[PDB]
C-alpha cells in the first residue's frame, strides 16, 4: 500500500516537473 | 497553447486531490 | 494569466510536497 501511494506521488512530481520546465521557458523565452 | 498548459494543470490537480482523499481516508477513517 | 499559471504550479507543488510529509507520517509508525 505504501510502495503504491510513493509510486503515485513520484508519477504526479514528475509531472509537476515536465509543466514546470515549460512555464519558465515560455516566460523569458 | 495557454489552454492546454492549462487543461493540464487541472488534470493534474484532479489526481493529487484523489491522492490527498486517500491519504485523509487512511489518516483519518 | 501567465502568472496565474505561476501560482497556480507553486500551489500544487507545495501541496504535493506536503502530502509526502503526511504519507512519511503514516508510514512511521
Amino acid at each position: 500500500e505504501w510502495e503504491a501511494l510513493e509510486k503515485k506521488l513520484a508519477a504526479l512530481e514528475s509531472k509537476l516537473q515536465a509543466l514546470e520546465k515549460k512555464l519558465e521557458a515560455l516566460e523569458h523565452g
